[PDB]
């Protein structure tokens, strides 16, 4: 009757499950109760954060929620646990279900330097905020690593919960802790009583909302990234390149130019990383690939470099188009380091929101004239991120100002 298998054998699953006793929530697997709704909350979690490929769970006892979040493909999970018993139980659960895309670490979140972990797309704080003696600092530490699925409790109001370090948690001190942490975009999904109450909120800080709009609209002004110096060096090198055709007498296949009397107008420097640059190293700065990584996916590689130029007065517009249409949405993005201030009357970016989520075969003039054609204002230093499927264009620059921009294409190696 024996000497056979199981549909790891269920006998061995029973042995190692009984070996790690006691279990706090038990352990079931394929129907059988071995020891005495995470998938639902996980689907809600990905409904709140759709493009998450680098999630970080906090307080992953037994890995119940961890396994749930690891179901979605292309996902990498780091789960931190305080007690090593629960850690070995969770490691066991991952071993059984075959979740090879999960790392479980033993770490106390109360005395942990959160900068060591890195940057994460989303953070799951499921039922532990009411275990720390100062939860606001926990939320702040969460903000340093762009979105949180918080599921916690709160206390009515009437009874005075003193006033400790600026916070009374009640509801006011909760939303004030999330606000002071950095999460400016808060959405309550589920929630009251005179004493113990429950609440489940979603939080997006700066860069997080930028991800939301980049996914919905297809383009975002993600502000600056560099800490002084290198941007002005990029501008100086760029003007150093424009002076080759203008001030000197340069000519090559990468100086794209186009009637009578007036000199040919230069509008694009193709293959910018390959040209004679003293500052092309700045094209490989980690902040750029890190930003494009935060918007697209974690492993990003720069695929194309270019320098688009709007000369003063003479510069004409660029027709509306999609850069590439043979890729899935939210897969390849363009970053645009704006070396000059750009306004609607200066030849700045214009996009049709949501056009990146349209089919492959389209008629560009219909999408263009249909609209809306919304402009993307930018200051010198801002970085514009947009999807390659986005239908985008601009008008001409008839004013005295230049309008120079560095465009770099970041894509997933797949
Ligand atoms: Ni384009």
């Amino acid at each position: 009757h024996h000497h056979s298998s199981g549909l790891m054998d269920r006998r061995e699953i029973q042995r190692r499950a009984k070996e790690l006793e006691p279990w706090v929530n038990g352990f079931e697997f394929e129907g059988i109760r071995y020891a005495e709704d995470p998938a639902d909350r996980a689907r809600a979690f990905y409904e709140a954060f759709p493009g998450a490929t680098r999630i970080l769970e906090l307080g992953a006892l037994e890995g119940a929620d961890t396994l749930a979040l690891a179901r979605q493909p292309g996902t990498s999970i780091l789960g931190l646990e305080g007690r090593e018993e629960n850690l070995r139980r969770a490691e066991f659960v991952m071993e059984v279900h075959g979740a090879t895309n999960v790392e479980l670490r033993i770490a106390d979140v109360e005395t942990l330097d959160f900068a060591t972990l890195g940057r994460f797309d989303a953070v799951l704080c499921a039922g532990l905020l009411y275990h720390v003696r100062e939860p606001w600092a926990l939320l702040k530490d969460a903000a340093r690593v762009a979105g949180i699925y918080l599921s916690t409790h709160y206390w009515g109001s009437s009874d005075g919960l003193e006033t400790l370090d600026g916070y009374s948690l009640d509801r006011a001190s909760l939303f004030a802790a999330l606000e002071n942490a950095g999460f400016v975009e808060i959405e309550v999904l589920h929630e009251t009583s005179a004493e113990v109450c429950d609440i489940v909120v979603v939080g997006r800080a700066r860069l997080g909302a930028q991800i939301r709009r980049f996914r919905e609209d297809g383009f975002v002004n993600a502000g600056p990234v560099f800490a002084d110096d290198t941007i002005a060096r990029l501008k100086a090198g760029a003007i150093d390149l424009i002076s080759r055709f203008t001030e000197h007498g340069h000519v090559s296949d990468d100086y794209w130019n186009y009637v009578e009397n007036e000199a040919p107008v230069l509008y694009r420097i193709h293959n910018l990383e390959k040209q004679d640059w003293a500052e092309r190293e700045l094209l490989f700065r980690p902040e750029l690939a890190e930003l494009a990584a935060a918007f697209v996916g974690s492993p990003v590689v720069p695929t194309a470099f270019a320098l688009v130029l709007k000369e003063p007065k003479r510069a004409a517009g660029v027709p509306w188009h999609r850069d590439r249409a043979n890729v899935a949405p939210h897969t390849v993005c363009n970053l645009s380091i704006c070396l000059d201030t750009a306004g609607p009357e200066n030849g700045c970016l214009e996009g049709v929101p949501g056009s990146h989520l349209l089919p492959d075969d389209i008629d560009v003039p219909e999408i263009r004239d249909g609209g809306p054609r919304v402009p993307v204002p930018s200051k010198v230093g801002d970085v514009i991120v947009h999807d390659v499927r986005l239908v985008h264009g601009s008008g001409p620059n008839p004013s005295d100002q230049w309008r120079r921009t560095i465009v770099i294409e970041f894509a997933n190696p797949a």
